[PDB]
């Protein structure tokens, strides 16, 4: 009978886990692991060339006590209006931090964007409900970054986890008003997860259910299930929601599923299933200026 977002899937867990469906590696004893120590590795070396090798510059910024950092960077060519790209970086809501989170920055910069490489804290430290509202912290504080530079507009790109926590900024009108809505220029959802409500129950996604989620709030930490409105505000912004073709049938179906829900509700928003990528090089081919996954990011400025 299979599961939620896959009719006949023989492993709920390996649905959840994107590193055991990807075709590289595979001269390997377990490529699962290949895959995430390569993807630790490069992405690392990325971060250290931004600075060691290609000219780019970095402000390093504080919006919160503890992971709740931001670094910003830009090079001499980077004009005083230049529009923000924010991303969001994944990890389950339980790992990777800001020097894992760089690969994409390069080509941006290049391109005149200022980026915007965030961090947060972690499950177990904060609950997913305590980190969903440090979340809406950083939105209220990265819009009042804009405004006080007077940006031209925001870009906004989250993957996996970062995706999932990115589809609050669509429901929180007390901090998002309709100008700061007007000024987005993109959000882009890179293989997130919208639906919590099976991985919720996982001890290997969930161990001891570290995200402290239960019937209550089960709703609230999934983007899949909410009741969308005021949806004309949105009404100038595109919204990308990317899988990864080598990703989890999972995976590609909760995308799927997300951009029908945008769709329905109204939502500029499109589906791109990423030809001959997995979960993770849909993230480190970000660094190389002319691959598939810029040039469609460099497309979405045009």
């Amino acid at each position: 009978a299979g599961h939620m977002y896959n009719p006949r899937c023989k492993d709920l867990d390996r649905d959840y886990f994107p590193s055991y469906h990807t075709t590289r590696f595979q001269d390997q004893p377990e490529p699962n692991l290949a895959v995430l120590e390569h993807f630790v590795r490069v992405t690392k070396q990325h971060g250290r060339e931004l600075t060691e090798k290609q000219g780019i510059t970095v402000d390093h910024l504080r919006y919160g006590e503890g992971r709740q950092l931001v670094d910003v960077f830009y090079s001499e060519k980077t004009t005083n209006q230049a529009p923000l790209f924010v991303f969001v970086h994944g990890g389950y809501w339980q790992e990777m931090d800001m020097s894992m989170s760089c690969s994409i920055v390069g080509p941006l910069v290049r391109r005149g964007y200022r980026v915007a490489v965030m961090d947060y804290n972690l499950c177990p430290q904060v609950t997913l409900e305590q980190l969903m509202t440090q979340f809406t912290h950083f939105l209220n504080w990265i819009f009042d970054y804009t405004e006080m530079t007077k940006v031209s507009s925001l870009t906004f790109a989250g993957h996996s986890a970062g995706a999932h926590l990115l589809a609050q900024i669509l429901m929180r009108p007390n901090v998002i008003t309709a100008q700061r809505s007007k000024m987005v220029w993109a959000l882009i959802f890179l293989c997130g997860v919208y639906d919590l409500r099976e991985l919720s129950n996982l001890e290997s996604v969930n161990p001891k259910n570290i995200l402290g989620l239960n019937e209550r709030n089960i709703e609230s930490v999934s983007p899949m299930l909410w009741e969308y409105t005021d949806v004309t505000v949105w009404n100038s912004t595109k919204i990308y929601v990317v899988a990864a073709e080598h990703d989890s049938t999972t995976f590609i179906e909760q995308s799927r599923h997300y951009a029908d829900v945008l769709r329905k509700k109204g939502y500029k928003a499109s589906f791109t299933l990423f030809k001959g990528y997995d979960h993770f090089d849909i993230i480190e081919e970000t660094a190389i200026d002319d691959s598939d996954v810029s040039r469609f990011l460099r497309n979405i400025e045009i």
